[PDB]
Order: structure tokens, then sequence, then C-alpha cells
């Protein structure tokens, strides 16, 4: 007994995307929800899959708690099954943070770099979170003089970034599991902390198993490979979370 | 009795491109060849205006021979009239140096900067001179993992920049223009220094008066907003050439 959930849900979600709803719980908390909704191309390709909100709060949980334990601080509280999260409210600085350790999506699409290709160190990238543009790559200069965030923090936000691939990469790695690459979104707690939050699951990491490359990610409703759930499953499995 | 220029250009040019021709001097010189060609949108629009190899030479000459009184090591050697350069010869960097003071050009239509708005400091864009993939922007991490040139290098380079931009900007306000920006290729001589190359002219800066704000640059003949050769002129004027 802590939070009232059945009563905070009946509630209007504070904000409510693609794929969670944020709901208020008091004035530094809020309620996460992972919904079954899952989405590509921006929108373009939907579709509610049984099964996915839980598996990905389940695994978003384990690696936040994993981030913790080796002092990447966090959004993250608690995980309430199946598919929910208490985390700290932050106000989410509008770019997305990725991290590259192999070549691929938009990476080889734009620039000639072999797909599945081993890069020589983890490439950072800054994309700038705002739809009317489609979502622009961003340096250094350009998202300080947007004034998106200052020198200093974007420099501080691609450590912890590179932090949480040295972490993650290599979890994953003795799970059986290529850490492709991934993409994580930064916000400020009611103290002006820079803490990692949003979510870390299949729907924000390439994931490919070790042994035969197989695609454990969202490329897999993205491109129709296969099963997504069941594959998302084995990412949980693989974690030891089932 | 310079080089024996009306036997160079009888030689089958080393390399042409939209706008110019190199030819072969000797081991480390290069005779350029300012034709009156002139192209936007990625050639996709072209004509042939009498005088705007005369013009570029011209004015080309003239900053390059501001940017060496100020220190910066550049590829020009000495200006033939009237569309022809006698500069080093350097191994081009496949990248594109981009410095903006005012917001304009690809800047406000990425992202959301308001046209004609100085910028806070100065941009540096670096862009992948690659017509395969459409010459996309990069970031430090992109261009090195491509292997385009070193970290030092990428630095070295914007440092440049930034001097070529605070000499050229002083240089055409105290002529009644506006510097809004300009893009730079930098090459590596015989001995490895890393020199401004190609050419600085009215097709590779943006320049608008300072009372009125009209456009003297080549986007004049992008957006057909008039007489291109008679702004270009106007440059020439203005920086006392004519
Ligand atoms: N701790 C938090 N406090 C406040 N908002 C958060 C927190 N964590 C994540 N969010 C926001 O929850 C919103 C909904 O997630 P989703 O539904 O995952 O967003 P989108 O994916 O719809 O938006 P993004 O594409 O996330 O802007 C996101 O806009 C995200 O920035
Ligand atoms: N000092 C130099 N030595 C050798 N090559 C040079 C030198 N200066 C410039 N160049 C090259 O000469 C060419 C100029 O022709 P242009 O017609 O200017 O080429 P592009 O149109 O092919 O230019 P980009 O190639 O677009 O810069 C460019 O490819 C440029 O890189």
């Amino acid at each position: 007994m802590e939070i009232k959930l059945e009563e905070i849900l009946k509630k209007q979600p504070l904000y409510s995307g693609k794929a969670k709803s944020i709901y208020e719980i008091d004035d530094d908390k809020v309620l996460i929800e992972f919904r079954d909704d899952i989405t590509a191309g921006n929108g373009a390709k939907h579709d509610v899959k049984q099964g996915k909100g839980y598996l990905n709060a389940l695994i978003s949980s384990k690696l936040f708690e994993a981030l913790e334990e080796n002092g990447v601080k966090t959004h993250y509280i608690k995980y309430i099954e199946p598919r929910y999260m208490i985390a700290k409210k932050v106000e989410i600085i509008p770019i997305e943070v990725i991290v590259r350790n192999i070549a691929a999506g938009s990476l080889c699409r734009r620039y000639p770099f072999e797909e599945g290709k081993e890069l020589p160190f983890p490439i950072v990238q800054f994309d700038y979170k705002n739809d009317e543009y489609g979502d622009p790559m961003l340096n250094e200069d350009i998202a300080v003089a947007l004034g998106l965030a200052t020198r200093e923090e974007l420099n501080k936000i691609k450590e912890i970034a590179l932090k949480v691939n040295e972490v993650l990469k290599k979890l994953f790695d003795e799970k059986g599991i290529i850490l492709v690459d991934f993409k994580i979104e930064i916000g400020k707690d009611r103290e002006g902390n820079l803490l990692v939050a949003d979510e870390i699951s299949p729907d924000t990491m390439r994931l490919w198993d070790k042994e035969t490359r197989d695609v454990l990610d969202k490329d897999v409703f993205r491109k129709d490979l296969g099963d997504v759930i069941a594959k998302y499953r084995i990412v949980a499995e693989r974690l030891g979370l089932l």
C-alpha cells in the first residue's frame, strides 16, 4: 500500500502520447502507463498488440534498476504489474539522444555505413524532438542557438548517454544479445537534476540475438519480420524477468 | 610573363565541376578557371551568365588576400584576369564548412529559426560532400567514424572557419554588406597543411546590403530576385575591385 493505482487511472492523463499515458500522482511524481499501442514511421503505422505494454514496462523497470545500480540517475521509482511505472516527474528536454554501437537505421540510410558493421566507437546523435520539423538531427551549436539546453548540459547528457551504453551493452551481451543502438530522453526533475526518463525497451532499442542476429526489437513491427510480441518476450526472458 | 596560361588552358582539365575547371600547372600548383556557369538546387537549375566567372574570381582573389593578411593560410597564389586563379594544389576534404551569422537557407527550413534573425553566435555546420547521399549534415562523431578527418582536424577546421568569419564579416560590414553566412572547403597541401581552398564568392556566401537587405548573392539566381550579375558586380564595387 503506497499509491492508489485504480483511483489514479480514473483520472485524465496529464499527457497521452502514441505509446504511453502520463497520470499525475502528486507534485513530484507521475504514474506512467505503458499501453499496448505500437507505432512506426512516426504514427504512419499502428496497431494494438496484447502484452506489449506489459513486456515494455517490465523490461524498462529492469534496465532502469540496472542503471541506478551503476550510479546513473533516472526517473524510476518502482514497477507495478503489469504495465505501470511510478516515476519522478521531470520536464523533458526536447532532444532524442541516440547512441550507436552498430551501423543501422537512419545512419546507413543517410551515410555510407555498411549495415550491421561494428562502429569504431559509440556514435552519439542528438535529434530535435519536433514533429512540425520532422525531428531533424542537431549538432551542438544548433541545439544551443535553439535554446534547447546549455552547452554544458548537452555535454553532460552525452556523458550520461555513453554511461548508459556501457551498462546496457554489457548487460545484454551477457544475455546473448547485441545492443545495436538505442534512444533515450533526459528531463530535469523539480531540483534541476538531469535524469534519464521515459522508457528503455524493445520499442526504443535495436536488439539482435548474438548468434543468429535475429531482430528482437520494434524493427520486427516496422518491417514485418515476424511475431514482435514473441520477440519482445524473448528479451524479457533473457533478462530473467519471466 | 607569368605561367603559360594560354598553353595550360589547351590541356584537358584535371577536373571540371559545375562552376570551375581545375588544370594542372605542376606537382604542387593548379590553374583554377572560374567559368560563367551558374547553378542551383544541386545542378537542377543552370544557366551561363557572362561576367560571372570574372566577378567571382576577382572577388575570391581579394578575399583570399584579405585572409592571408590576417594569418589564415589559403591555397591562393595569384589572380590572372579575367577569371583565373593560380593556387597551391590540395587534396580536398569531403566536407562543406558552413558558418552562419544570421539565420537563412536550410537553417530556417530545417529548424524553428526566424529568417533574417541574428544568431546568438556564429553557428558552424559541417555537411558531408557526397551527391549519392544528398550532402547530409554531419556531427563530429559521424565525420570521424566515416574517416573524413580526425577529431583534431575537425576542430582545427572549425577554428579556421570562425577566423575566416571574423575577418570577412568585418570586411563586408565596413563596405555596407552583411555577411549572412558562407561555405568553405578545406584541403591538405603536399605538406599536410590545412588550407582554405576552392573559392569565396557570391556563389558561396549569402550577402545582403546593410541598409536595404537586398540580396547580393546567388540566392538572386536561385529565387529569381533580379539581375544576379549586376548584384555580383555591386559586391565587386563595394570591395573597390572595379
Ligand atoms: N518522468 C516523466 N515526466 C513527465 N513526462 C514524461 C516522463 N517520462 C516520459 N514522459 C513523457 O511521456 C510522453 C508519452 O510517451 P509516448 O506516449 O512514449 O510519447 P511519444 O512517444 O508519444 O512522445 P515522444 O515521441 O516520447 O515525445 C512522452 O512525451 C515523454 O516525453
Ligand atoms: N586548390 C585545389 N586543388 C585541387 N582541387 C581543388 C582546389 N580548389 C578547389 N578544388 C576542387 O575543384 C572543384 C571546383 O569545381 P566546382 O565546379 O567548384 O566543383 P563542384 O561544382 O564539383 O564543387 P563541389 O565539388 O560542389 O565543391 C571542386 O570539386 C573543388 O573541390
